[PDB]
């Protein structure tokens, strides 16, 4: 049994200012109204929607930021706007700090459902994002780290050392999710980004492979930075069997969280990638071999609705159990991306004996 989450509740969130602005409502509408149109939703098992608590939140978040974005709800045009541009790459509506609850809760309901055996996998389609939102402030289109969160979450209602994987695939790299949880080895959090030296959204050199985690977690934060332009299916599919499943299947992780930006997708208009649905059905397909199948799929970014709406309906076929769809000739690795993983695979050889 597959689980699914969506609620059209989460659309409220907008751009007041910018009706075009990429972030749209309809993402999530269009991710739901492919899965009915492919006959995956009839598939799948419902499950609701709730709000996060304010408690929950505090698994992640300080209680200045909360309570800032809470007072959000409350605020005028004048405030939101001037609120909004306090950040890097923000907007706010009255409806925003709900919607985030929103996807917060979607999250904390399907891992319940999975850790409970209630469904074997699950897919949430949420928004707003999550990965990019930091302790203390919100940043990138991000209010609550939404991934993050859920992972404590399970942790709460497991154990507390439950060995949970995040696998951040979507383009940006997650600072939010490196930064959360850099000092912990029950977290291993992976993500592939396009970095180009930094240059990249959100333009820190914290996203680079040298950043292994800190303290504790040292060896538990594994960056697969891009450089040097356009890469797809073949690059994505090579960093998975060098890289992502050797570690991932050492860790043994006992639940998988999928930051699942869709915006390396082939026609993005941000990425610049080529990743095609047929790709990221099989990535999902490599994830499911994990924590006896137990994935969760979190909607982050991904601004092409045709894109994002062919590529998460193939990763929800994976999780039913269909069998993966033929992927194109895979041409040979560009030169820079092996350069990329063999920089992964020096740094972190030390800690992860499968990559010896
Ligand atoms: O997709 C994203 N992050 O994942 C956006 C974050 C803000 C800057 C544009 C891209
Ligand atoms: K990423
Ligand atoms: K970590
Ligand atoms: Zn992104």
């Amino acid at each position: 049994i597959t689980g699914l989450v969506y609620d059209q509740r989460m659309m409220l969130h907008h751009n007041m200012w910018d009706s075009h602005h990429p972030e749209l409502p309809q993402r999530i509408s269009r991710i739901f109204s492919r899965h009915e149109e492919l006959r995956l939703l009839s598939r799948c098992h419902r499950i609701p929607a709730r709000l996060a608590t304010e408690e929950e939140l505090a698994l992640c978040h300080s209680s200045k930021h909360i309570s800032i974005i809470k007072s959000s709800e409350h605020m005028k045009p004048r405030d939101l706007n001037r609120l909004g541009d306090e950040y890097n790459s923000i907007f706010i509506s009255n409806e925003s700090y709900t919607c985030a609850l929103l996807a917060a809760g979607s999250c904390f309901n399907s891992a319940q459902a999975i850790l409970t055996g209630q469904v074997r996998n699950a897919v949430a389609i949420v928004r707003p994002p999550g990965h990019h939102a930091e302790k203390d402030t919100a940043c990138g289109f991000c209010f609550f780290n939404t991934a993050a969160l859920t992972a404590r979450y399970a942790q709460s209602i497991t154990r507390e050392s439950l060995r949970v994987l995040i696998v951040d695939w979507d383009v940006h790299h997650g600072n939010g999710t490196q930064h959360i949880f850099e000092e912990d080895d029950s977290v291993l959090y992976i993500s592939l980004h396009r970095y180009e030296d930094g240059a990249f959204f959100p333009n820190s050199e914290d996203a680079n492979y040298d950043k292994v985690g800190l303290g504790k977690g040292r060896g538990y934060n594994v960056n697969i930075p891009w450089n040097g332009g356009k890469m797809g299916d073949p690059e994505y599919m090579a960093a998975f069997h060098h890289l992502v499943m050797p570690i991932a299947r050492e860790f043994a992780p006992e639940l998988v969280l999928v930051s699942a930006g869709f915006d390396a997708a082939r026609g993005d208009p941000l990425g610049g990638f080529q990743v095609t649905p047929e790709g990221y059905a099989h990535l999902t397909h490599q994830l499911m071999s994990l924590a006896a199948g137990r994935v969760l799929i979190i909607l982050e970014g991904g601004y092409n609705l045709t894109s994002i709406s062919e590529s998460m309906s193939m990763c929800t076929s994976m999780l039913l159990g269909d069998s993966p769809p033929s992927l194109d000739h895979l041409t040979p690795l560009k030169t820079s991306a092996t350069v990329s993983i063999n920089n992964v695979l020096r740094a972190h050889a030390p800690f992860w004996s499968s990559l010896r």
